[PDB]
């Protein structure tokens, strides 16, 4: 049993204004302390502050965590419950508080210690009766708001720590969920011997009977501290009576607010009870860990690129095409020379809009998760980003293999096993080389409005200097080919179906130069084959490198 | 002075479970009646029930608006505040509240009458110092949210009513914002002799204070009736008095909710206060005021089609697509016969997917305000239709007639006046004519993830089928060409800059069949001209009987 004794001693904080200004007081190991205010008045820097979350120049005064000043080892025994809930909604109850085991844990443990860890928290917080609901946001329906705190609070009981400190846990919730969310903080600090400081909104009636202790802050100046049923006791001293039936939370914010004031209260405190509140003050260690935080966080985000691989709009948007695509070029003769190639860059069209377009909101979406739980330990952006490049490796592949397997036969392209398997390789060398661009401009520009307009423009620049539509592009434009993706897996295409022009020039007879200037072209396959492997790699270089950047 | 003296005896609502049974009482002229409940008592049924937007055989129980039951006239005296503000982003206050006047109040007055009405609620309510401030939603950011609610308040208080009701208002607003709301509502019950009932959530300990009468339901049996400052003395004749300091609305949910208990105080209610609750108890008249309606809503929903015509991530969509269609084809050449029909077919491509990608959304946006506002009289779908199709005709023509001004003189097309002005007269009625695709498809489908998957196929069997990729289109697949969009713009494009290919078989001297076939095609430049008329006003029929099929 580690308890920590928690005291503040005038702690300031100004931003440039200043937020706190004095606030002193002591914290003790089985107190359940709320902290009431107006809104603005400084609650939510007192506990960043106490949590541990603000130092450095602009906070001023001693925060002492069981006598002594916070290192990093206090930290792990010291949780922060944030005021919105960040957690992944096609996982159930038990699938969230199972990833946040194994990932938060130390490896010390064998798998099924850091498994009956996660189902002793479900039980505590009671989300037993909930443990196969699925999450759910506002669209994949699931929970509710008042188990949706629990499992944020159960995502910082699971290092079993010994100072709680919650930001408004009972904001948005009902007068009956947000009564039996404080019956168990006050369950797991009067039972558990644990120290829970939070900052209650507005509290009823009944909820203000369950304060141990209670700070009360007018501006940032610490208008009472002491227990929670001597609050009114110590007002009727200075002369401050209620003149109606009054729920006593709203006669001290009513102190707090200036509708009773502010000042007299602060002499007051400063002469009576501020003064006595004084009297009490490897290469198989460092590679292992790093393939199993990798192997947790893609098999945790494969139900979350499902849905955004294999959306029920977006089979459908490969199915119409698909059909399209076989009935226009239905049973094709390859000595039209001219409609083979337009198949070819329809081909090249679609399969790098489409891919490069879903993929820059993959980076934007998750960066509130992403910037919580690196903080939090929990991993280091390398395994992160790497399970996020082979997660959808795999997703993104079964679509445009699809695609092709149906409109190979139908359309009677080049016949053969390896005309079909390499024609395969080339398209789905295309498809990760492009959506490379949408990671690449999704994480260096962080909004997925501006980034979904900068890789419309860049998608439209690549195909028109592709290959097909403009054939005498003029001297200053030549070289804008060659940075283009669309350009190589064209090219490509068109030497599997045709190769160097010779059994197409001899059918044609034309060896008239239409079919010598389209179908040889510029670059060879291995040259085209070696810069969709540079656009590749090159592409998921530079979306590390935008994330590194953002410090999240 | 008109006063409201409002008796509802009986009350019950069925729905297929029982929300109400048995709910009696009266709210008199001058009294601010406050209706209490938990959540899912029946609050929000009995208001509906109450104002009148809930009649027929699920509904059981005479409503007698001053001794009469409820006809059409009354409910001009009568206004319902819903509980949530739709309101459009880009008016300011005084804006916001002037086109509500002119559209709701009636066409007797003057232009001055109809605007200081709308400058007297302004005042009344307090939004005097924040009447030329946006309205904004969460982007475009302006009032507060206790300021969102006065002017929801301002619409139902433009027509004076007699009998004002409210649902829920202090929801989601401050402890300070929420009682000035209440203090106003206090204002005109007391002093302007109106008859306000409202619904509370969850009152404060001095909200609570400026009730006049409280009627308190458990479940829908209606616990109590009688004023405010007498609640708890009655409650202590039966038994039930609070053990510890409570808000006085707080004692009373929680008997209302089994927490103290609800079958003990529906027989005490029965016998003690319901027993005497029952003792007190023409061509330019049709056509002017359409041609008024018409042009009222197309002034206002001007700075709507602004921010969506004119938006700066469009702007550079076009300025980007301006600059690469005039690099690519710079100072072209048109004897390339084969290049100058890829730049008119991207013109076609460009100017066909952007129109009606955009329009989809238009529809399904406005369904909650329109339905809204057209059950509150105030116009009549075909004066709002008429101000969509007019509204988004002037704004959608100055980005397609910019992108040609640019890249007619640079791209060497046809020189002159005539060949100019015939490119830019196709060009925007093409432009027209596809709009109506997406608005056609956003009011059949009143979703917009799910409509805009349907344009986008759409529009991709268009483009096949348009007339550039393929040329041997199979035999069972040349019918799908005239119902494309992109097929008669296309033809007529390419009529204007080659005629029926005879100077250009002059100067390639092929007179090879090559331009025969893409030069001349199958369509006049009359048939071209008339289909494309046909689905400006046919896909614009059917975006009407789409919006009368919804019932809103
Ligand atoms: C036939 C030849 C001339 C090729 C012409 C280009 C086509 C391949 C274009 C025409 C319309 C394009 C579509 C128009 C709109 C979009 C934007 C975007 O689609 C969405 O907004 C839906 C994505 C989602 O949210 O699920 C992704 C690409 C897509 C479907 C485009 C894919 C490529 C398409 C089919
Ligand atoms: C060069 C030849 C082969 C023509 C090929 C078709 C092009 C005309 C395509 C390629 C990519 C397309 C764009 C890809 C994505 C979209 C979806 C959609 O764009 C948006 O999502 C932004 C709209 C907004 O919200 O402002 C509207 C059409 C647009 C810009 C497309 C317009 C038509 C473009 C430029």
């Amino acid at each position: 049993c580690f308890p920590i004794t928690l005291k503040f001693v005038d702690v300031c904080y100004r931003v440039k204004r200043t937020i706190l200004s004095g606030v002193t007081g002591m914290i003790s190991p089985g107190e359940f302390m709320a902290v009431l205010g107006p809104s603005g008045s400084g609650k939510s820097t007192l506990l960043n502050a106490v949590a541990g979350r603000l130092h450095g120049s602009n906070l001023t005064g001693k925060i002492l965590i069981n006598d002594g000043k916070i290192t990093k080892q206090t930290l792990k025994r010291t949780g922060f419950v944030a005021q919105d809930d960040l957690l992944y909604p096609h996982l159930t109850v038990r699938e969230t508080l199972v990833f946040v085991a194994l990932l938060r844990l130390p490896r010390s443990l064998t798998r099924d210690v850091k498994l009956r860890a996660a189902e002793s928290v479900i039980s505590e917080l009671g989300l037993t009766k909930c443990e196969n609901t699925v999450v759910g946001n506002t669209f994949i329906r699931g929970i509710s708001g008042g188990e949706r705190k629990r499992v944020s609070i159960a995502h910082e009981l699971l290092i079993n720590p010994s100072l709680l400190v919650l930001d408004e846990p009972t904001s948005g919730l009902d007068a009956t969920a947000a009564l039996r969310l404080v019956q168990t903080l006050a369950g797991l600090a009067h039972g558990k011997g644990k120290t829970v400081v939070t900052s209650i909104h507005q509290p009823s009636s009944r909820v203000f009977q369950m304060f141990d202790t209670v700070l009360l802050l007018s501006e940032g100046k610490c208008l009472f501290v002491g227990k929670g049923r001597d609050a009114m006791a110590y007002f009727e001293s200075v002369g401050f009576s209620p003149a109606f039936p009054m729920n006593p939370a709203d006669f001290l914010l009513d102190l707090a607010n200036g509708v009773c004031v502010r000042q007299t209260l602060v002499t007051a405190y400063d002469t009576l009870l501020a003064p006595q509140v004084k009297t009490c003050i490897g290469i198989t260690t460092c590679i292992a860990t790093w393939f199993s935080q990798l192997c947790i966080l893609l098999h945790r985000l494969l139900k979350e690129r499902r849905h955004e691989s294999f959306d029920l709009l977006r089979i459908f948007q490969v199915v119409a095409a698909s059909i399209l695509c076989g009935l226009m070029w239905w049973h094709s003769d390859y000595r039209d020379v001219h409609d083979r190639l337009g198949l070819l860059f329809f081909i090249s069209i679609f399969w790098g809009v489409l891919p490069s377009f879903n993929a820059v909101f993959t980076f934007p979406q998750e960066r509130a998760i992403f910037t919580r739980e690196r903080a939090s330990g929990m991993y280091t952006l390398s395994s992160y980003f790497m399970a996020h490049v082979l997660g959808s490796l795999s997703m993104e592949l079964v679509l445009p293999a699809s695609f092709l397997t149906f409109t190979y036969w139908m359309v009677y392209l080049r016949p053969g096993i390896v005309p079909f398997l390499l024609t395969l390789s080339v398209l789905l060398l295309y498809v990760l080389a492009s959506q490379g661009l949408g990671l690449a401009l999704g994480a260096a520009i962080m909004d997925a409005k501006k980034a979904s307009t900068i890789v419309t423009v860049t998608m439209l620049a690549f195909v028109l200097t592709g290959g097909y539509y403009v054939n005498k592009v003029p001297s200053g434009m030549v070289w804008m080919k060659y940075v283009s993706t669309t350009f190589y897996c064209y090219r490509l295409l068109v030497a599997i179906q045709y190769g160097s022009g010779e059994e197409i020039l001899r059918m044609l007879g034309c060896d008239c130069r239409f079919v010598e200037e389209e179908v040889i072209g510029d670059v060879g396959m291995w040259t085209s084959v070696g810069v969709l492997f540079l656009m590749f790699f090159g592409y998921r270089v530079l979306a590390y490198l935008a994330l590194r950047r953002i410090k999240h």
